[PDB]
């Protein structure tokens, strides 16, 4: 899009909109942007950008972009042609943390992403209106891969009669949990989760074996204990890829 006397404003995820750099008589901007090769324009008695923007597709519907008072948000809904009744809607909430989105259909979340500020990713798809569906951490060098629920994502790696879960709660919290099948005291890895450290701390036959930790980075470090099972020794090791997750866990 174009517009003279106009400034580009930056919006959540892809987007932009040009703002009018002055008001008309009647004291309201103009807005103008394009969204998928269809151009929405609008008033707004603000002068930021914000405010509400409307096309007509050739199909005949009805495409309505909202962008909130302190630019954080986006809405992008689809319409009939009567323009009341939804076809979709997408929501983008960046902020300097992280940019989510959502799509809903039916008042269901159907699908969400969150890419954080250092550009990892979770994403959740084929949501359910029960609020479960399949999830995906895209990391530094690998993917987690696992399931949502309405009270947690769980990341599963699996490693002969090893499993271990990544939990991440509602509000962003991981905690790790590990079990074991084997039931030969000589072989069985335990774990201990401190949430006050990240750390995973594995034991097999009543000593501590490696520190696990889950870093502010979203990456995972390694680091192995001494033979007699009482101090750390040589280096954490930054994991690359899952067979490195799967190797500590053997």
């Amino acid at each position: 899009s174009h517009m003279k006397n106009s400034v580009s404003v930056d919006l959540p995820g892809s987007m932009k909109v040009l703002v009018s750099k002055s008001s008309n008589a009647d004291g309201k901007y103009d807005l103008i942007a394009t969204v998928d090769a269809l151009e929405l324009s609008g008033t707004s008695d603000k002068n930021n950008g914000s405010g509400v923007l409307e096309g007509v597709k050739a199909d005949a519907s009805k495409v309505k972009l909202t962008i909130s008072d302190d630019l954080g948000q986006t809405t992008l809904e689809v319409f009939k042609s009567d323009g009341s009744t939804l076809v979709s809607k997408k929501v983008t909430s960046k902020d300097k943390s992280s940019t989510e989105e959502k799509i809903i259909i039916d008042g269901i979340i159907i699908e969400k992403i969150i890419t954080r500020a250092d550009g990892t990713r979770l994403e959740y798809t084929g949501i359910k209106s029960d609020g479960s569906g399949k999830a995906k951490e895209v990391l530094k060098g690998y993917v987690l891969e696992g399931t949502l629920t309405a009270e947690k994502t769980t990341l599963v790696v699996k490693e002969g009669t090893v499993t271990l879960s990544k939990n991440i709660s509602k509000s962003g919290e991981v905690s790790v949990e590990l079990n074991d099948t084997d039931s030969s005291a000589a072989t069985k890895k335990t774990a201990a989760w401190n949430s006050g450290t990240s750390t995973l701390t594995i034991t097999v036959n009543s000593k501590k074996t490696k520190d696990l930790v889950f870093t502010s980075s979203n990456t995972i470090t390694v680091q192995q204990y001494d033979s007699n099972g009482t101090s750390l020794e040589g280096s954490a090791v930054e994991i690359t890829k899952l067979d490195e997750i799967k190797n500590a866990l053997k």
